[PDB]
């Protein structure tokens, strides 16, 4: 329903901040306090307004994805293929026809397509068919100019496997991802619009982002963890020394 824009044909640092804290600010419940610190919690889920809708305005065309508002999760994404048909894409565990229709009015019930594969990372980059280094996400690297790229793979063409699954790598790490994880937005910024290298310490984030919100949620007091904690790039006593953007939702604070 909820629908955010990001103006790719005219990128500003500024702007791609504030479409990020429009999401944000859009799944947060702002009576939610974990662990003592100022970092935004996702709300319960809602039973009414299920799902977010973003797009991705270019010069040539405009590109869409659907969020689940309960937990960030990408359900799916609408493109236009070569004939200038809108088509819509979804993962079987994620959405329904009605839901679908709902969030992408503009693609008709023939037009939604049931998604082969797995809505996690791991299902989709084997799709991705990267053939470098340890073949994961993190060899595609990041950056605006990159999902500008991206997305030239999807709109207005033939629908390829390959450069859908390397599309949808991008795009729910330059979104969901960059909401959850200011590390992730900051490195996004600090080298705007280019393309730039991932780092171990990005997926070390993204692989743990349970076990952080777990961990302000039930074992930190005013920002400050009691016990040591490594999610995999050093030890961590300080919750703001995580730069976290958006914690999972675990409950009220006990
Ligand atoms: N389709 C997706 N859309 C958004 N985020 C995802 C998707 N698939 C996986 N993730 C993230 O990958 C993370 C891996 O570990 P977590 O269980 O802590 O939380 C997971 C999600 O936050």
């Amino acid at each position: 329903a909820t629908a955010y824009t990001l103006n790719l044909a005219n990128p500003s640092a500024s702007q791609y901040s504030s479409f990020l804290d429009q999401i944000r600010n859009n799944v947060r419940d702002t009576s939610l306090i974990y662990g003592g610190t100022d970092v935004e919690v996702i709300g319960a889920p809602s039973t009414t307004d299920k799902f977010l809708r973003l797009n991705f305005q270019g010069p040539r065309g405009t590109v869409s994805l659907g969020l689940r508002r309960e937990n960030l999760y990408v359900v799916a994404y609408l493109a236009m293929d070569n004939a200038n048909v809108n088509r819509a894409y979804y993962f079987k565990n994620q959405i329904t026809s009605a839901e679908l229709t709902a969030l992408f009015p503009e693609v008709v019930v023939a037009n939604q397509k049931q998604l082969e594969y797995g809505e996690d990372y791991q299902a989709i980059e084997k799709n991705a068919k990267i053939t470098t280094g340890d073949q994961s996400r993190k060899e595609l690297g990041l950056g605006i100019n990159l999902l500008i790229t991206m997305i030239d793979g999807v709109n207005k063409k033939v629908r390829v496997v390959k450069d859908e699954a390397r599309f949808l790598l991008i795009a729910i790490q330059m979104t969901a991802e960059a909401a959850r994880f200011r590390y992730i937005q900051n490195l996004v910024t600090k080298n705007f619009p280019n393309k730039f290298d991932s780092e171990n310490k990005v997926i070390q984030f993204q692989v743990s982002w349970s076990k952080i919100s777990t961990a302000i949620f039930g074992d930190c007091k005013n920002g400050v963890f009691n016990k040591d904690y490594d999610f995999g790039f050093g030890k961590v006593r300080q919750a703001k020394d995580l730069q976290m953007g958006l914690l999972k939702y675990l409950g009220r604070p006990k």
